This record gives structure tokens, C-alpha cells and sequence, in this order.
């Protein structure tokens, strides 16, 4: 069983630290932002194993039809933001509206993702991301992709929720 | 001729404002939010008269396949923005790719608006929005729906774009 999984959020939240992390067991430091590439890696979740196929998304703020109907295919999704960037908390909205437009408004599989939990740095509140998740009705998970705290947590719950949703 | 206006922005840079004063000669102090409506005006620019038929847009942050079949049936947009207001002017990006998307052409008629030309505490510099519009190869107008500057040159401005892209 086979599960293509996105990462998306916006620039500089942890999106390529999260996924390198989660396959190569260490954290990489400003990773080149133009780089969008998909990973390959084998899991076992509570008790089954699953083969996850992880699109790293990086590009441009634009839309086109080709992307609609790539993104489409995806079958879960990571919304990640950064707990000391509110934009990026704001832009999650964005980001469920976009990903529900593309795959005819069904209720997609997602897990919110807060990263770059281990800094000091917050301007945005565990309480709102857990009242959003709770609205959206998908699990909320904070993450560090420096310490790899929650790292698999989050992949993992994601896959979950596939699972469910299948 | 007859033409579909589209007035888009963030909430509160003065998309009804601005559309009240172009057709009724007055500026609303305050406007019920959730009201959205279209208004029909005849008018004379560069001696040809015209049809406008301008919807206003108001509503939520969201997408709905009906949605896009009705912004798809502007054929100009305004996208305003408040010069006091960064965040505004940041959304302008936004909605420009949203227009694109619907109208599936990146040579869509719009003008980019910079509302409340009144005010004194501007935070949006007029060359970075200038250099905006010029990258995006549109127009750019200054309005004040306080004062009626440059409002009925921001509407009769779309009419013009619009014209020179149906020849
Ligand atoms: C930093 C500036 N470079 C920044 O904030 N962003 C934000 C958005 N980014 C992004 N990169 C790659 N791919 C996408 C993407 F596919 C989509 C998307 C979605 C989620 C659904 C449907 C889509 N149709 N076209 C694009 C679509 C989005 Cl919203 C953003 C993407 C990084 C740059
Ligand atoms: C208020 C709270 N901060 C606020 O900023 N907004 C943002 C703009 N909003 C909005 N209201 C009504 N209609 C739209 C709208 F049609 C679109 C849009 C555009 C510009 C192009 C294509 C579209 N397809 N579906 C919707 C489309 C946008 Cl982007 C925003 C709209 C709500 C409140
Ligand atoms: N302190 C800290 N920094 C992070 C974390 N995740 C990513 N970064 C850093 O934030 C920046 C952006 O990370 P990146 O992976 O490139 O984000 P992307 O643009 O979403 O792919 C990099 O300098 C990373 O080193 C984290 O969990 N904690
Ligand atoms: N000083 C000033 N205030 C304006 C102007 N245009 C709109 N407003 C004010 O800004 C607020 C929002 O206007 P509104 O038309 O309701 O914004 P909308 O949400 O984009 O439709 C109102 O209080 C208006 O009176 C302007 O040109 N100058
Ligand atoms: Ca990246
Ligand atoms: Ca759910
Ligand atoms: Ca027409
Ligand atoms: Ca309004
Ligand atoms: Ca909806
Ligand atoms: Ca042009």
C-alpha cells in the first residue's frame, strides 16, 4: 500500500527540514528553496507497514492548470507553518482552500503541522493552531525539525488519517 | 458595448466606498460588510458610451466552483488596496493569481488602486506600487472615495484597458 504525501506552507517554515529529517536522520541548515523533490521511504504504523511517496513542494506564489491536477493526486497532505511566523499560520486557510479546490472539495486527508517548536521566538499560540485544527476537523502536531521532536509523529499521524479516510 | 466590472481587495480598503461614490455621489462612512450587489451605470469615456455593470465583491476567504464561473464573468477587475494598509497592498499578488486563474490568461484588463489617497499616514510608497502595476503591465490610479479623487478615473481607466484588449 502505497500513499503519495504533501508537504505545503509557506517559504522558510521547515517544509525540506521536515521531510530530510524524517528520511535521512539529520537536520539541514537553509536548504536550497528551490528545490522540489519527492522521497521514497517505508514505514510500519501501528503494527502496518505503509510505503510513503513525499513531495517536498517548493516553487512560486502562482497557479496553473498542470500544478491543479498534480496536486490532485496527492492523497494526504502536511499544512505546515512556523510557531514564530504568523503569516504563515494565517496562510493555512489558504493553503485547505486550495488543496479541497483541486480534489472537487472532498474532505482530504491533512494534519496541521506547528514547526520550530524548540524556539523561543512564538507569535503564535498553541491554543489558536488547536482551535483551527479543531475546526477543520484534522489532528494538530508540533514539531522541531532541528531536534526531530514530533518529526515521525506528524508523517505518521498523516498516514493515519489517510488510513482512516480510505 | 457592455461591461463587467469586478472591484476586489482586502476587507476594508473601500471597494463599496468607492463604487458608491461612482454611482451615487456620496461617501458612506460606514458600509454593512456582507453586502455584495451589482450596479449599472451608463457613462461617455473618450466619446463612446458604454454599459457598466460593477459588482462589488464581498463575502468570505474561500473557494467555491460557482465562485469561479462568476468572477469569470468580469471582464475588468480592480484590485484596491488602502495606502495605509501594508497588508492590503501585500494581498494584491493574491488576488491578481486568483483573477488569472479563473480567466485562465494572464492578460486579464485590471487597474490597481490605491484607496484613501486622503489620508495622511501612508505606509505604502507610491513607486513600489508603481513599479508593481508597471511589472504587471496594468495602470495604477490614486483614489480617495472621501474626496471623489480619481474615482471616476479609476473605473473609466478599467473601461479603457478593457476596450484596447476585446481589439
Ligand atoms: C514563499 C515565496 N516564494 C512562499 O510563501 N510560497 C508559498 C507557496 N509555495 C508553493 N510551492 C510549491 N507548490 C505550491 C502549490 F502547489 C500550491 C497549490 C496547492 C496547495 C493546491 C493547488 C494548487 N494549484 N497551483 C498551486 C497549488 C500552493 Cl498554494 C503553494 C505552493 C511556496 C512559495
Ligand atoms: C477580510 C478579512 N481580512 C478580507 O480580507 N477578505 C478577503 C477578500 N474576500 C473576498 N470576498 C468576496 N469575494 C472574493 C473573491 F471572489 C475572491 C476571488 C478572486 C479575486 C478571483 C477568483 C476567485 N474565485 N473564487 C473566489 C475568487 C477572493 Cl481571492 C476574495 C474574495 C473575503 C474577505
Ligand atoms: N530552529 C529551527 N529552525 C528550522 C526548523 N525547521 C527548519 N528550520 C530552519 O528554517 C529555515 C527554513 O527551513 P526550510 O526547510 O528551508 O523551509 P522550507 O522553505 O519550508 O522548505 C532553515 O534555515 C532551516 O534551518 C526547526 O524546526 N527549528
Ligand atoms: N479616509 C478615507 N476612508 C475610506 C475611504 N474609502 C473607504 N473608507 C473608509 O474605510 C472603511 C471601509 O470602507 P468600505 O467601503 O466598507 O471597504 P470594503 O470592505 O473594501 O468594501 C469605511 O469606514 C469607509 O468610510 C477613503 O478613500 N478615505
Ligand atoms: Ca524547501
Ligand atoms: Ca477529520
Ligand atoms: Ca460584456
Ligand atoms: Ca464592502
Ligand atoms: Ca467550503
Ligand atoms: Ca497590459
Amino acid at each position: 500500500t502505497e500513499y503519495k504525501l504533501v508537504v505545503v506552507g509557506a517559504c522558510g517554515v521547515g517544509k525540506s527540514a521536515l521531510t530530510i529529517q524524517l528520511i535521512q536522520n539529520h537536520f539541514v541548515d537553509e536548504y536550497d528553496p528551490t528545490i522540489e523533490d519527492s522521497y521514497r521511504k517505508q514505514v510500519v504504523i501501528d503494527g502496518e507497514t505503509s510505503l510513503l511517496d513525499i513531495l517536498d513542494t517548493a516553487g512560486q506564489e502562482e497557479y496553473s492548470a498542470m500544478r491543479d491536477q498534480y496536486m490532485r493526486t496527492g492523497e494526504g497532505f502536511l499544512l505546515v507553518f512556523a510557531i514564530n511566523n504568523t503569516k504563515s499560520f494565517e496562510d493555512i486557510h489558504h493553503y485547505r482552500e486550495q488543496i479541497k479546490r483541486v480534489k472537487d472539495s472532498e474532505d482530504v486527508p491533512m494534519v496541521l503541522v506547528g514547526n520550530k517548536s524548540d524556539l523561543p521566538s512564538r507569535t503564535v499560540d498553541t491554543k489558536q493552531a488547536q482551535d483551527l485544527a479543531r475546526s477543520y476537523g484534522i489532528p494538530f502536531i508540533e514539531t522541531s525539525a532541528k531536534t526531530r521532536q514530533g518529526v515521525d509523529d506528524a508523517f505518521y499521524t498523516l498516514v493515519r488519517e489517510i488510513r482512516k479516510h480510505k
